[PDB]
């Protein structure tokens, strides 16, 4: 039964498929990828699919999308789009416009769920990352709950029908939480997690509060240069994932995602591999226990992939808090 899948209840009433794919790869690789990948996670069963204007691939996801409806394949309403609002747009007055700008390239009507990308805000401009004349990045002084407020009205016009954030830490995501005249909490905080950086703290917030916690880099990352370190350990040649896969005779990757599925997390997963993309959609066909949690929650060993760290100084960057 394929019209079926498994999904969680936001605190707007929207439900979200627990599965999202990834669909961000390095330039390198050729956008006809991205147009062959995401129709191929259409085809495995994959309903949830990830991408911001940063990727620059929304015009090949959005190709993607349309031709699995045009064939017959899955409808719309069974289809989870998320975009992202990157920080040259952080400016209440350039939220709209951004969100526009997106759905023209996708070619859709709205997005299922529009995210704040990063709580640093940079000059706003067709630059992405702009920097002055001695290479230094352009920061810009941005109220992020004026952010927000343009993100409601984007809900408010059907042009996003749920909103969320991402790379919010516990201060920043009280601030939003907190605003005078709150119309819509985010429905979501999209930020790293896997066994070796668990987020149980932040986890633990977001439940109290109803957000749902969204788990990037949940295989170790794309371990992409400068991004990555690649003297970072490689998350799924650990042992423990390892030996619990073989005695599953399942993957480490299986593992890792099914891991996040059982406390709780909406785990998302890159493949460009027609065989990987069909492995991971078999994440529901089995079942950890709860020694097997308690195995993969002893991994946890401060391990973030994605600093961002180009962004540190301002007071928004999220990754100096404890958490
Ligand atoms: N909000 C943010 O700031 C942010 C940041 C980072 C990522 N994201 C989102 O999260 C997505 C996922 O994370 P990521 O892109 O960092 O990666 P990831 O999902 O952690 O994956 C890492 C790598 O795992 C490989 N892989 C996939 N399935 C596998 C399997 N079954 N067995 C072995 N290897 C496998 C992939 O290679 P192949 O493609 O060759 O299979 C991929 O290069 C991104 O694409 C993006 O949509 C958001
Ligand atoms: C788009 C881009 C390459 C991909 C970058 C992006 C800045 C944000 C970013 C952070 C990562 O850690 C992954 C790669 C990305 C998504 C860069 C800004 C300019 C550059 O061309």
């Amino acid at each position: 039964d394929d019209s079926k899948y498994q999904c969680v209840k936001l605190n707007d009433g929207h439900f979200m498929p627990v599965l999202g794919f990834g669909t961000y790869a390095p330039a390198e690789v050729p956008k006809s990828k991205a147009l062959e990948a995401v129709k191929l996670a259409i085809e495995a069963g994959f309903h949830h699919i990830d991408s911001a204007h940063v990727y620059n691939n929304e015009e090949q996801v959005g190709l993607a999308i349309r031709s699995k409806i045009a064939d017959g394949s899955v409808k719309r309403e069974d289809i989870f789009y998320t975009s992202k609002l990157w920080s040259n747009s952080h400016r209440p007055e350039l939220v709209r416009p951004a969100l526009e700008r997106s759905l023209k390239n996708l070619q859709l009507d709205y997005v299922d769920l529009y995210l704040i990308h990063f709580p640093v805000s940079v000059k706003p401009g067709e630059e992405v990352i702009p920097k002055d004349e001695n290479g230094k990045i352009l920061f810009d002084t941005v109220d992020l709950c004026a952010t927000w407020e343009a993100m409601e009205k984007c809900k408010d016009a059907g042009l996003a029908k749920s909103i969320g954030v991402s790379n919010f830490n516990h201060r920043l995501l009280e601030m939003i939480l907190n605003k005078p005249g709150l119309k819509y909490k985010p429905v979501c905080n999209q930020v790293e997690c896997h066994p070796y950086f668990n987020q149980r703290k932040l986890l633990d917030f977001c439940k109290s509060k109803d957000i749902v916690l969204v788990a990037y880099s949940a295989l170790g990352s794309h371990r992409e240069e400068p991004w990555v370190d690649p003297n970072s350990p490689v998350l799924l040649e650990d042992p423990v994932l390892c030996a619990l896969a073989k005695k599953h005779k399942r993957t480490p990757a299986l593992i890792a995602l099914r891991y996040q599925l059982q406390r709780g997390v909406v785990v998302l997963a890159k493949s460009y591999n027609e065989q990987r993309i069909r492995q991971n959609v078999q994440v529901f066909e089995f079942q950890l226990t709860s020694e097997e949690m308690k195995a993969i929650d002893g991994l946890n060993r401060n391990v973030r992939y994605l600093t961002l760290d180009i962004f540190a100084g301002p007071p928004n960057y999220p990754f100096s808090d404890e958490y």
